[PDB]
């Protein structure tokens, strides 16, 4: 009651938003946002502490992150560490947390009926945490797992490297994650009791005055107010001043510097950075957004367009980048072609020529107005967010914007401040640059090493003569400001729900050329539509060469349409175009208004587009590198890849694709395109703000454009062949072994093939998967410490299914095999032993997950598209399958496990892929395992086995 | 010495390569004999040819000679049983058949070499004391009616009889030789005619020893064979019947300068040009008709065909002499017609006369005669060993026309060049003596006559005198030239010594990404020949219907372009075959090894550097369209077999999908297809014959190098070498696919009981069951029940899978044939339970002998090896291994197998039936009881059927 310092005024929201909001500040300094949503299926809450890794002690790197893991381990009210995670698990809930440089964000979701119980357990960690000593070692191992994961990742390596080259005394040089060495090895050597320093950091930093709470529930604003005051007013206020970092981590000696970096993957990238003051305070005018929009533009006359025309770069990212409170960066990042790598100096001069063109032309009010207008449309028609992510996001935002501006924060622009644009543009000068080149061409030509990741690099000062050349850049006529964006939507009319509107997609067209599935949106009522097209051709995957040609065609087509499509993308109209094992896939999403205009341009271009020889050669080289770069992918990813090659009727390997790539000539590709488009079948899903007639009109326009320009004729029904899954023999065990040449970790996929999909088979497998899910994580990951990646669940491909296990470990694959088999026995035991009440809780947990309602149109369309791409067309699956699930007995699951999964099962169909670590050589009692049949040749393996039938559709 | 022998002939001229021994003699009763002693023979044979046929038929019974042929072999005084001869042959791995022509009735059998005396004794009784069992009368009439009814839907039998009906009706050549129900039952009953008494009248008047010729082939010596033939044939009654002669041509002045316009069954366009000629038989040592047929029928450069093709009128031509009877013959020039050719019949004929006049102007050529004589000498010397049954039948006929000493050289050796005789024959090839027939559907409803024996519709017109005058005054055409020296005539007949490392079966001598090469140097026949088989694999040959059409057109255009050049090689005993498959292309080169690499090189070069002539492309495309439509006029059982292959194979394009995609085949599309097809290949080859390992490797390298150079061929990935799988039928399932034949008023059916994947055991279970049921299936379904003209049973093998099949063509509905087959299977289940171990072991022994039967020519050996290669099983020693397993089999093992896989109540019964309805069809009696049959699942959509079933694995290779 007097526990409230102030209640905010109206929380500005979209007129389309039916959720109710209340902003307030508690007497202890906690900033609060309450969200009342009577329709919500899940309730949520988040707390964001404005303290992170930048506040870590110099002697303990990763302490803030360690505290994040340690904070949620029992309280005075709820002593058991498992209490919070167990309560959420029992009430269809989840939780997670993240530590950044200036924040530690904690969040959960729970069933709408259990918000008070979940929130009470959550609030206790900010009142009386116990920090349970029992879990210390495991958490250190969980922080060490997260770091060891990122070590071989090129992006994280680059992230730490930038921190290592600036002012060494600056908190920005800190290693924020931590690992075993920083949280255990070094403090033990140095005589640091980690527990007392953790407790000390918590006492010094965890103050209510630096905390922000967001709560979303079914309950009214008043009921939510009372509950938050009840649970959060007791949080201790220590009046901790908010840490600021006003000195830029890059001083005069850190400027006009050049870095030459060796990557893990075969990538060529150029990173251009300028230190800038913190622009956060200027958010109402956002001059960095204005400059990022122009420098990062991809339309005609853009910086990117000229760099592409010159054959130096393929992609560009430009704009402002966060630092911390007090410092920021302005970046211009490009990828490089082979020629671009030899013209780094010319690329930079071109970047400065474009910057100087912005100075010469001066700020543009019309550009600012367009950005403001698009942001207003984006805010008004924003998709409804999933509660968990929505509370977490707002909890962070509460620290930067007044209560009333919490939702409009990242959207609304108000005043045009040309002076501020000019101020920022004055910093984008050669005397203020930092340049980094990432290339394998630097291997063995570097003298320095970054300590955290092992990144090899060289530092050089940029010559004064190079700086002078950049300063004296002659004006380039190729650079022009963008023109008026003609894709800005204006028609937001929501068409009335038709008399014959359906709850699921209906087949409205069934011809030799096309199958058309349509549903007018009856849930979201936003002026948007999703238009999905699957184009089928036997010539898209007939051999590796054709598969390569299908890929290059679509990449060149997207490259050619880029300048035009970018304006549409800025205006909330996006598309995706990709090749498949059956043909092509096209998706058009966003505002329905200019949607037929973009679709028409894509179909026309598909059928009559010009191939630029220079682009062809550049895209072909990039595709070759992309294929090789798969060697640097994670061992578990490799395991999953080999199993797909093994189990599918036709599948071309990365090696067969790269070998056939050299035979792709420009004349061969020019003949391929009319061949591919000559005969097609189109299957579509048109879902959103559209009528039945408008849907038919869109499909007809796609057909007519292809018929006109490509002389498209339909395929015969006998030509519409889908690939089958390999039928494994009863009691058989096959193993396929390979080695990852990059990572020193093992990868494994174990697949227990069951049978063809059916209502019963799906539910037996899904309920077994539900039951084993939590124990698999608790046993294999938590207890046994097998590895970071421990996964179990149903595997579905080509109408067939089974149980799979995916594990990435430092331990050999043969050992992971015995541990999984050991676990299956423990699970057989666990089902025999479990109470009917515990069993019925598994049925209910599964039923809730299956009936989980899409919060946005794309999530609904994706569910319908899944039914279409599998040719099962079971749109009412969730209801029918849940109804069957509820009839299932504990005995039914025991019977199923005994026939299909048990080590001694008569119908056990086991296939394992073993991916060895780089250096690798070629507890519950584990059962006796048979000798596996080692697969030497994938072709002979497939030839020697039958192929399953394909699933009968739902008519 | 022996009084029963009138005379013994001198040396029977044979090839120096022929190890068989021959003896010619004439018996005292007038029987001309040839005895063949072959100690090597697996089967013994004998034939008797009576120099009396259909031309001697009485006007009261048309088909009486033919009816006698069927009635003679039904009971004897020594062997009273009606089926005694048939049973004896069936029990001793034998067979028999007979034919009646205009001037001959030829009877023949084959039997296991150990049972010649027993088979021959039963055979000889029919010429000593025949009975003609009154009980088999109606069943023989129905057999003759079946034969004719079958010929009724055949366009060639229609033409043959229409030719007989447009000559002098008073001439015996106009007679209907076959007979039918009407001439054998309907008519004699209405007229009070005694068919049996007229049958005996004819036999007693014509069947005389003085008009008979006997040939006997066996392992026995010439002396043992002499005694046996004298013993069995000297008692044949001599009635001194004079040999009928027909010296007046059935084509008299009023039958000349006549034009016929005929309606065919299939959509075919043909032109037939006929000239009456005197009987040239007596001139066999010079054979002027052969000389003239060789030039008029020539396909090389400057030929009549070449010009007719260039003009776009015809695709193919047949020219030469045609048999008539003793006293008359015909000279023919037959062509097929394009759409334009049909409108230029008058111009085609003028061109035929221009070529004929060019032969008159140039006069006979001694060098042409010498080439024909030289090729015939090579052909006679290196001839493959003939099957005994066909060899005895042929000689029995030949004995009536040539002296005993010339019976083998008869149809081979030319001696004297008689330019006067060539000139004499060429004088008859004139417009005033011409008969012209046009066959086209364009005449449908525009005809006024009907040939009553066949129902053929036609129109007759006299050719205008003005048209005859134009043909007589034909201006000389320079496009017509005589052929040049045939450079393909083989000269090198060296048999290369058998290499130290020569193998009994083909060995893999090359295993690369581009080619698998199987090689075997011949170690059996020692003739200067070799068979070169190439299978070219490409995923682009059958990817879709359009590509399948393009693969077909490419190869047809390629054979058309290479025709002029290949014809000279074909004349010189060097032939080739080039055809598209569901996996790519198939090329086979056979004959004399000498100029073999030269022809192969030209084919590969042409394949890779092919320039398509637009005019040919359009002509060949139209002919392919008609060929696809023409399948509707194919027999109902052929349709049934076709639908089952479509149903059971993973990928298969229908005739309808092929014809629909044909209109999209443009010239630029075909020109892009060829480099695409040849860009990536895998070659699998079998080179077998008179060749060494090095020569084999040199041939393969030359094929590879030619493709690599001209087509830039690269190998296919091993994962791209995919073979099609067979559909895996569910346990206890029965599927039926039903269609209708719009042309024939007969039903067609194929029943397939799918068993399992091929293996040593599975193959032998199925093969032994097939062995046991074979003869009973024919005797029950065909002979007793009278189901149809076509009754077949045996193992069905496709894509590594197998089963039992039944193929039947009947006038009865397919669901009735179904019940009868199922009743038969029960009778067979019974028969195996009942049979003695001795009878069972006789089945094992009969199968083992058939499986171990040695190939008798190189092509038969290569075909066996090629079967192992095309199936990718490579089990060249299969026969020995499989026979060894077969001998271990028990009667119980077969009962178990039948009970699990084939029985109506079997737990693993996989039945699939194709039912092809007749044109006008709509869908106790002391007979075997048909079981209760389930309701079949009717296949409506072939695609849905395949999608809903699993696919079998592919068979693991031996090598
Ligand atoms: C997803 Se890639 C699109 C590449 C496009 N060429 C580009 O540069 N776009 C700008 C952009 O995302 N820049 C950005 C984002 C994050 C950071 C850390 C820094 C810069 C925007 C232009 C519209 C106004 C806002 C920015
Ligand atoms: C088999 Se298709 C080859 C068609 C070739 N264009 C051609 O006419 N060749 C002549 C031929 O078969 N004519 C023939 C055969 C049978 C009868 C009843 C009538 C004529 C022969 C040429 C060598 C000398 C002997 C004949
Ligand atoms: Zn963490
Ligand atoms: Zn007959």
């Amino acid at each position: 009651n007097p526990a409230i310092k102030r209640i905010g005024n109206h929380i500005t929201k979209s007129p389309e938003d039916k959720r109710e909001y209340r902003g307030l500040e508690l007497a202890n300094g906690i900033k609060v946002l309450l969200i009342s949503d009577p329709t919500t299926d899940k309730s949520s809450a988040a707390l964001d502490v404005h303290i992170g890794s930048l506040s870590d002690p110099p002697n303990i790197a990763g302490l803030s992150h360690f505290l994040q893991h340690m904070l949620f381990l029992g309280t005075k009210k709820y002593p058991k560490e498992n209490e919070y995670s167990q309560f959420l698990s029992e009430h269809a809930g989840s939780s997670n947390a993240f530590t950044s440089g200036e924040h530690t964000n904690y969040y959960f979701d729970v069933s709408h009926e259990h918000l008070e119980g979940a929130l009470d357990r959550f609030a206790q960690f900010f009142l009386s945490p116990l920090f349970d000593e029992s879990a210390k070692d495991r958490e250190v191992n969980a922080v060490d797992s997260e770091h060891e994961k990122n070590v071989m990742n090129d992006a994280w390596r680059l992230f730490q490297l930038e921190k290592a080259t600036g002012n060494p005394k600056h908190p920005f040089s800190k290693f924020g994650t931590g690992n075993k060495y920083t949280l255990e090895t070094r403090p033990n050597q140095e005589g640091i009791d980690v527990r007392q320093e953790l407790l000390k950091f918590h006492s010094a930093y965890y103050s209510s005055n630096l905390m922000a709470v967001v709560v979303l529930g079914r309950e009214s604003l008043d009921d939510l107010t009372n509950l938050v005051v009840k649970l959060f007013s007791e949080v201790e206020n220590k009046n901790v001043p908010l840490p600021e970092f006003p000195e830029h981590p890059f001083q005069e000696e850190h400027l006009k510097q050049l870095y030459k970096i060796v990557p893990i993957k075969d990538i060529r990238n150029l990173y251009v950075t300028f230190p800038i003051p913190d622009l956060q305070k200027y958010y109402k005018s956002n001059p960095g957004h204005y400059l990022g929009h122009l420098i990062g533009h991809e339309g005609p006359g853009s910086l990117l367009s000229e760099l592409k025309s010159k054959g130096w770069v393929n992609t560009l990212v430009g704009g402002q980048k966060e630092g911390a409170r007090g410092f920021m960066f302005f970046i211009i990042n490009v990828d490089l072609t082979e020629e671009g790598l030899l013209h780094v100096e010319d690329i930079i001069l071109h970047m400065f020529q474009y910057i100087q063109k912005l100075r010469a032309e001066g700020p543009q009010e019309w550009v600012f107005q367009e950005l403001k207008d698009l942001n207003a449309v984006a805010f008004r028609f924003k998709d409804k967010e999933r509660p968990r992510g929505y509370t977490s996001k707002i909890a962070g935002i509460l620290h930067y914007y007044p209560l009333e501006e919490v939702l409009t924060a990242e959207y609304l622009l108000e005043e045009f401040r040309p002076d501020l644009i000019e101020m920022v543009l004055d910093k984008l000068r050669p005397e203020n640059v930092r340049v980094a080149i990432v290339s394998k061409s630097f291997e063995g030509k570097t003298d320095r090493t970054e300590e955290w990741y092992g990144t090899q690099y060289k530092q050089e000062a940029i010559p004064d003569e190079v700086i002078k050349k950049w300063q004296n850049a002659d004006l380039n006529g190729k650079f022009k400001l963008p023109t008026k964006n003609e894709f800005i939507p204006t028609n937001f009319e929501i068409l009335p729900l038709e008399k014959e509107a359906t709850p699921y997609p209906a087949l409205i067209k069934d011809t030799a050329m096309s199958k058309l599935w349509f549903k007018q949106d009856d849930k979201f009522f936003l002026p948007k539509a999703n238009l999905n097209f699957e184009f089928f051709s036997p010539f898209a995957y007939v051999d590796p060469l054709h598969s390569n040609m299908a890929y290059l065609y679509l990449e060149l087509l997207k490259d050619s349409l880029n300048e035009y499509a970018y304006a549409a993308e800025l205006a909330g109209l996006s598309y995706d175009l990709q090749n498949t094992i059956y043909g092509m896939y096209l998706s058009v999403k966003g505002y329905n208004d200019k949607q037929p205009i973009l679709l028409k341009k894509i179909i026309e271009k598909m059928a009559t587009f010009e191939i630029d020889e220079k682009r062809f050669e550049i895209i072909k080289e990039a595709y070759m590198r992309s294929l090789n770069n798969f060697r640097a992918e994670q061992p578990h990813q490799h395991a999953m890849y080999y199993l797909r090659l093994l189990m599918t009727e036709v599948a071309w390997t990365k090696d067969e694709l790269k070998e056939a790539l050299d035979d792709v000539t420009l004349p061969r590709l020019k003949a391929f395109i009319p061949q591919l488009l000559s005969r097609l079948h189109i299957e579509a899903l048109l879902h959103g703000n559209i009528t039945k007639q408008a849907a038919l009109g869109i499909m007809q326009m796609v057909e007519d454009t292809l018929i006109e320009h490509a002389h498209t004729k339909p395929l015969l029904p006998s030509q519409l062949v889908r690939y089958r899954e390999v039928q494994l023999p009863d009691r058989g065990w096959f193993v396929y072994q390979q080695r990852n040449e990059v990572h020193n970790n093992s990868g494994i996929e174990i697949y227990y093939q069951t049978d063809m999909q059916s209502t019963s088979e799906n539910m037996f497998l899904e309920l077994f998967a539900q039951i084993i899910s939590e124990p698999a994580f608790n046993t294999l990951r938590t207890k046994e410490q097998l590895g970071y990646i421990v996964f179990s669940g149903p595997r579905r491909a080509n109408g067939i299914q089974g149980l799979r296990f995916i594990i990435q470990s430092e331990k050999p694959p043969h050992y992971l095999e015995s541990r999984v088999e050991a676990f299956l026995i423990t699970m057989e035991k666990s089902i025999e032993d479990m109470t009917e009440e515990a069993f019925q809780k598994h049925i209910q947990a599964l039923a809730i997950r299956r009936l989980d309602k899409p919060k946005k149109l794309s999530a609904e369309s994706a569910k319908y598209w899944g039914e279409i791409i599998s040719q099962q067309y079971n749109f009412d699956r969730d209801n029918t399958e849940v109804a069957y699930l509820k009839t299932l007995t504990k005995e039914d699951i025991i019977k199923f496990y005994k026939e299909m999964l048990a080590v001694d099962a008569p119908r056990r169909h086991k296939v394992s892929v073993h991916v060895l670590a780089r250096e690798m050589d070629s507890l519950s009692q584990a059962p006796a395992l048979p000798q596996p049949e080692v697969i030497q040749n994938m072709t002979e393996f497939k030839r020697g086995l039958p192929l399953f039938p394909l699933v009968k559709p739902h008519i």
